[PDB]
């Protein structure tokens, strides 16, 4: 199924819904999560908020990501701060370019990219 509503309200439920179908895709693996203090190689120093599908969904669950820019910034804040912090590994760039690539299309589905 797809979500493509065109309400505020009903924005909770898509901007959600992208957030399942941008998790689901076989990149977000690193961004299902926070990062961590032994296993990440500094987000403390570098990204202190990069806001992954975990924690942008959490606010998501009410109003706190819901307004074109601030759905946007919220995963772009995940593409951009992770890839930051990550030089030309070989997937970590790739997968936020993927599910970055992947969310912009689900982004025209609540017609958040739009004018």
């Amino acid at each position: 199924m797809s979500k493509e509503p065109r309400d505020p309200d009903q924005l909770y439920s898509t901007l959600k819904s992208i957030l399942q179908q941008v998790k689901s895709h076989q990149s977000a693996w690193p961004f299902m999560e926070p990062v961590k203090r032994t296993e990440a190689p500094g987000y403390y120093e570098v990204i202190r908020f990069p806001m992954d599908l975990k924690t942008m969904s959490e606010r998501l669950k009410n109003r706190y990501y819901v307004s074109k820019k601030l759905f946007m910034a919220d995963l772009q804040r995940v593409f951009t701060n992770c890839k930051e912090y990550n030089p030309p590994e070989s997937e970590y760039y790739k997968c936020a370019n993927i599910l970055e690539k992947f969310f912009f299309s689900k982004i025209k589905e609540a017609g958040l990219i739009d004018k």
